[PDB]
């Protein structure tokens, strides 16, 4: 609703929603997430990265080189959007960003970089309306 949207993550490696569309009305958006599961973020930290498609592999490989205390995401990487901080269970985290940091027809990805969880928990985001 608004120019934002809610993800939940759980203790089996999934977000809740595979699709996130940016109304063109927006000049800010934010992504809320929420780990409705019940592990500690040592065994099942979750957040939520935003990069374009053709940087997810990197971004997360990168990040998981930063270790926990850094998100997972290193420090001022350029090809990060937008990311928020890795939750465990019963937590949540909110994060907003330039909606001109987007472009139309490109496609972006949103994904957990704690380690191992990107190939598992992704998502698309695109500005559409
Ligand atoms: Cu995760």
């Amino acid at each position: 609703a608004q120019c934002e949207a809610t993800v939940e993550s759980n203790d089996a490696m999934q977000y809740n929603v595979k699709e996130i569309v940016v109304d063109k009305s927006c000049k800010q958006f934010t992504m809320h997430l929420k780990h409705v599961g019940k592990m500690a973020k040592v065994a099942m930290g979750h957040n939520l990265v935003l990069t374009k498609d053709a940087d997810k592999q990197a971004v997360a490989t990168d990040g998981m080189g930063a270790g926990l205390a850094q998100d997972y995401v290193k420090a001022g990487d350029t090809r990060v959007i937008a990311h928020t901080k890795v939750i465990g269970g019963g937590e949540s985290d909110s994060v907003t960003f330039d909606v001109s940091k987007i472009a139309a027809g490109e496609n972006y990805a949103y994904f957990c970089s704690f380690p191992g969880h990107w190939a598992m928990m992704k998502g698309t985001l695109k500005l559409g309306s």
